[PDB]
């Protein structure tokens, strides 16, 4: 089990870590159909998605998918630095795997 | 898949950003038999709705309907600046279906 | 659809408007088998509840008596002003069936 | 319907009213099996539980025991007054019924 | 029942309780297959998950589950001191089993 973000992204295949220690710039989420996902964006225009949920999640990532959106509404809300984010890079834009806070 | 608002408003039919970059006016919420909706307003008269759940949503969007209240309650009660709202047109008041937040 | 809460409350028979303008003086809360509910009141003023859950209350009206009862406990928590209630007032404690909530 | 806390005690047996005016001096909560339950202390030595659900509850009060940890935790984090539990005497530490919270 | 985090961890096998007395360092949480799990840790190093739910958790565990990574959330963002966790020791990092918040 990996004790950081570091090491739990290298554990997949097209992931990579964003070093942005920023707060999140701008907040969008959507509930139009087969488009009910969040994006998120950084002032130096890093633009990451929570992908809409699909044949590539299995079930177990359905609530940590909602759970995530919960964290980057709250994070916005309250200004909260973004340490890293763990992204597939296979995807425009990048969909986020994992996020770590911290000063 | 989109990387902002604008470009998601553009999938579908019948909507269209209006850009407030304000806060919410007023939020008003309803538990009552069919009326089971949000409303928000802005203080140029702007105001919007979160529709009932009905036979033109999916279970997908299910979710996302409950969220997208979560989330106005919460920018309301914070102040936080909305920058644009899609909306479908052909509802009175107009129907949310996207939300960005930015400072 | 109404705009507003005046309208909506205006589509039910045994309601009527408050107008309070002010923030929640006190917060109830109880687990307590069938007084499953929250009881609000205002300074010098009336006391509100959220009626439990039972024959008069249509489905789809279930998450939204959760919801109303989320929104009661954060208005009072963050001292938001109440604009309104639209309520049931055939008995005392008069019942909410709809929020607004302004400045 | 009961209008505060003490009437709303006096409906059941083996209740009674613990009057705090204060906040919460600790707050904990557990996933252990068989013990997901909360306790809270007061800094005059009262401390309390939020049961673990099981065979004492109807199915009405599951979502009304978690919506009391989740108060429970919100109150503690900001500090609210907490003006009075309702409490089962018969369990130690004395199980909370309700709660009323004033500033 | 136990009335502290201390005699609700000794109820357990291989348990046991690190006190921190301090604010969490870093929070991190993953919607990653397989690792839908959150880790947090503290300045002085020590490094803690909420373990990803399975064949070890039984149903009640699984909200509870939920709940902590909520809890673990909001520490994070409003600085709250945690006091004690408790915590499987079979496991690296450490599993979170309760946390105690106070001072
Ligand atoms: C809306 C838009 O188009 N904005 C782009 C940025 O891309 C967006 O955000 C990124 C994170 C992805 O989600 C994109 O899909 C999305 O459109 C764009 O950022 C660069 O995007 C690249 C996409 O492949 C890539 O992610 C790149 O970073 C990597 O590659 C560069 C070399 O180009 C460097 O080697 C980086 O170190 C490397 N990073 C990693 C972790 O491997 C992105 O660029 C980096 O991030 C930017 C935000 C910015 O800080 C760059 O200086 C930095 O290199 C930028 C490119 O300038 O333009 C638009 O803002
Ligand atoms: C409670 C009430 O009746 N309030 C009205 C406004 O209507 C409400 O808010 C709008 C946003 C919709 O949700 C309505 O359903 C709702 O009742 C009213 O706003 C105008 O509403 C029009 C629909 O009836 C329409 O949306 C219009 O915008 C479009 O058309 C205008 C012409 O008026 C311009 O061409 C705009 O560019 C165009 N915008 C887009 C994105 O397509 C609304 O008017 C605009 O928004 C207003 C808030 C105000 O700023 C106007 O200056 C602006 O044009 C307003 C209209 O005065 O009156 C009440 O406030
Ligand atoms: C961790 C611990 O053991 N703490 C105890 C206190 O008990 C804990 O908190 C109480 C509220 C219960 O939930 C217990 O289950 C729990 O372990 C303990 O408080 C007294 O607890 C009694 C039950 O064991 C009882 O509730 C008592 O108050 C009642 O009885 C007293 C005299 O015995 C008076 O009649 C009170 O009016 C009566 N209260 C009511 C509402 O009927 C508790 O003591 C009262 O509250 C204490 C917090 C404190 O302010 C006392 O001065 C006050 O009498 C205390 C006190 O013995 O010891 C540990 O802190
Ligand atoms: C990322 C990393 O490698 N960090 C390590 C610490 O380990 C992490 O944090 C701990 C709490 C566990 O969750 C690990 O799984 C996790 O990787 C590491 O902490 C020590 O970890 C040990 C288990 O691997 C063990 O728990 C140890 O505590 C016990 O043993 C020590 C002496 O080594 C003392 O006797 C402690 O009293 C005893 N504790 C208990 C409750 O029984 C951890 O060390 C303790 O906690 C540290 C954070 C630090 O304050 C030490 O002084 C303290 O002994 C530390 C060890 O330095 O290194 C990395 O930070
Ligand atoms: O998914 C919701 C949408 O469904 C469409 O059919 C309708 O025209 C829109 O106004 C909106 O209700
Ligand atoms: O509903 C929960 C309650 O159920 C009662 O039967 C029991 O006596 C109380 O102590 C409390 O457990
Ligand atoms: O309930 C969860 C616990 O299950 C136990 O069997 C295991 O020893 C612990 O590591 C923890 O996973
Ligand atoms: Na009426």
């Amino acid at each position: 089990t990996p004790q950081n973000i570091t090491d739990l992204c290298a554990e997949y295949h097209n992931t990579q870590i964003h070093t942005l220690n920023d707060k999140i710039f701008s907040y969008t989420e959507s509930l139009a159909g087969k488009r009910e996902m969040a994006i998120i964006t950084f002032k130096n225009g890093a633009t990451f998605q929570v992908e809409v949920p699909g044949s590539q999640h299995i079930d177990s990532q359905k609530k940590a998918i909602e759970r995530m959106k919960d964290t980057l509404r709250i994070a916005y809300l309250t200004e909260a630095k973004v340490e890293k984010l763990c992204v597939w890079n296979n995807k425009t834009p990048h969909a986020i795997a994992a996020i770590s806070m911290a000063n």
